[PDB]
């Protein structure tokens, strides 16, 4: 696929540009909640508003973020960092 975008992982599974070979979850059905995730996923290049990993091709998230599994307990948005 793309040259990267394996979840801007500051510490979770694999990150938005250093693996691309593990599992990724997809974006909810509700547009906004989606943009909310946009946040947890990274942002304007995490420094400059270049455009890389543009969340158009379909940005998905990596494993080790939710607790237990299937989203529950309290964590809804994959931000664990
Ligand atoms: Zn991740």
């Amino acid at each position: 696929g793309s040259p990267g975008f394996t979840c801007c992982v500051p510490g979770c599974y694999n990150n938005s540009h250093r693996d691309k070979a593990l599992h990724f979850y997809t974006f909810p059905k509700d547009a906004e909640l989606r943009r909310l995730w946009l946040k947890n996923v990274s942002r304007a290049g995490v420094s400059g508003c270049f455009s890389t990993f543009q969340p158009t091709t379909g940005h998905r998230l990596c494993s080790v973020h939710f607790q237990g599994g299937r989203k529950t307990y309290t964590v809804r948005v994959p931000t664990i960092f």
